[PDB]
Parts: structure tokens; sequence; C-alpha cells
């Protein structure tokens, strides 16, 4: 099956998913200069204030942080979006070293992280049929650097050793995702895709311009996980992120002069 190996990454991906060729891939390296800013752009809004975090997954790809999204809450509105966005999940991708680790490069710069905060289109229902149209989902961006510790993420970091191989997860209740923010909300958005198979095109694309630092000391706990499940050789869970895809006919707006 798929993965970020040689023989199963992103570069085997088409064959599979042919979409991966598509006209609305995902990542792209974010040129800054040539993103122009869109007054017609609304205030984005995100609201986590009542966000119900229940469990903590490794899936084998990455770990997921897991909502309840029965009920109107943790929501994200505004920018680009037509319409209310319910949070669902946040994961990360990231690297085997401090240069390397983001999906999204800006002109070119690779983070060593980044956050993707999941959100479902609430007039399709559900996630699951919401990833099959092209305004589906929404996800927020978030690019992760080395230097202070980030002290909304620690939570997230201890629970990371009773979930170090595929398949286990843990309770995750009363996790406060507002923790994870910068305190810019300034933003470039793009139509795009998912970042891992099926790479369904399905997504608007909000990336944060102010990056998060997280310590040396938290980004090597996530680097202790394991693709692998329990009682198999050790694979440790690094640069599980796909690398930049051609742009094609889209453009890039920024939401800030
Ligand atoms: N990397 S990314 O583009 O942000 C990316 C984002 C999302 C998914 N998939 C899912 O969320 C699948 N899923 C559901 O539909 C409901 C729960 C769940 O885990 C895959 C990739
Ligand atoms: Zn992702």
């Amino acid at each position: 099956h798929w993965g970020y190996g040689k023989h199963n990454g992103p570069e085997h991906w088409h064959k599979d998913f042919p979409i991966a060729k598509g006209e609305r891939q995902s990542p792209v390296d974010i040129d800054t200069h040539t993103a122009k800013y869109d007054p017609s752009l609304k205030p984005l809004s995100v609201s986590y204030d009542q966000a119900t975090s229940l469990r903590i997954l490794n899936n084998g790809h990455a770990f997921n942080v897991e909502f309840d999204d029965s009920q109107d809450k943790a929501v994200l509105k505004g920018g680009p979006l037509d319409g209310t966005y319910r949070l669902i999940q946040f994961h990360f991708h990231w690297g085997s070293l401090d240069g390397q680790g983001s999906e999204h490069t800006v002109d070119k710069k690779k983070y060593a992280a980044e956050l993707h905060l999941v959100h479902w289109n609430t007039k399709y229902g559900d996630c699951g049929k919401a990833v099959q149209q092209p305004d589906g989902l929404a996800v927020l961006g978030i690019f992760l650097k080395v230097g202070s510790a980030k002290p909304g993420l620690q939570k997230v970091v201890d629970v990371l050793d009773s979930i170090k191989t595929k398949g286990k997860s843990a309770d995750f209740t009363n996790f406060d995702p507002r923790g994870l923010l910068p305190e810019s909300l300034d933003y470039w958005t793009y139509p795009g895709s998912l970042t891992t198979p099926p790479l369904l095109e399905s997504v608007t694309w909000i990336v944060l311009k102010e990056p998060i630092s997280v310590s040396s000391e938290q980004v090597l706990k996530f680097r202790k996980l394991n693709f692998n499940g329990e009682g198999e050789p050790e694979e440790l869970m690094v640069d599980n992120w796909r690398p930049a895809q051609p742009l094609k006919n889209r453009q890039i707006k920024a939401s800030f002069k």
C-alpha cells in the first residue's frame, strides 16, 4: 500500500491514484512575490471556543487528534469560504531533520513541520460526502519552526509515547486547539487537494504566513513515532510529507498587503 518510502512514496502514488497528476494538486510552493492581495476576501473567522476533542490515533501515516463534529461548535468561516466549515481533525507532517518536513513551501523554504486543521463544509452534511465536492473541505495549514517551545503543543507531545505504533489510540479529551495558533491570521489561499491518497481535489487551502515555534525536544518526540505496527520492525515515522506539486492554472491569493 501507499506510504513515504522509496518503493511506495509520492512518485508512485499516481499508479493507484491517477489524480496525482491532476490540475489542482497540493501542496504547492507559495511564491510570495507572485501571490496577489485580494480585497474580495472577507475577514477569516476561527471559532474554536467549543471544540471538543475525543481521541488521538496513530494511523500509520501520521497521528490524528479527532473532534466530536456532531454539533455546530469548532468552525472556520470567512476568508475565501462560503458558508461554515466544521473542524473534524488535526494532524502534522514532519521531517527527519529540522531543515525539512513541511508540505507547502514559501519561496522554496521548507519548514520543520506543518499542522493541518481539517474542516468540512456543513452544506454537505458529513465529511465523507463533503470530500467528494470541489468546495467540500477547508484545511488551515500552519508552519512549525524549531525554536521556543509551544506550551499548547505539550499535551499532544506527552501522549505520543502511548500511541507509538500504527493502530494505537488514546483518550484525548479537553484539548484546546487554540493553543496551536500563531498571533496573526494573515494567510495565503488557493484551490487544491488532499496531500495523501486518495488526493481528492476538494480542498480550499488556507496557509498562515506566521509560523509557530516548537522546541527541538517537541519535534524530536514526533520523530520517535513508528509507521509500523506493534511487533513489526521499527520504521520511524519521519518525512511523511508530499513535495510541492505543479501550480498549473492557479493563482495564490494573499489576505494581506
Ligand atoms: N493532508 S491533508 O490534505 O490535510 C488531509 C486531510 C484529510 C484527510 N482525510 C481525512 O480526514 C479522512 N477522515 C474523514 O473523512 C473523517 C475522519 C477522517 O480521518 C487526508 C489528508
Ligand atoms: Zn495533512
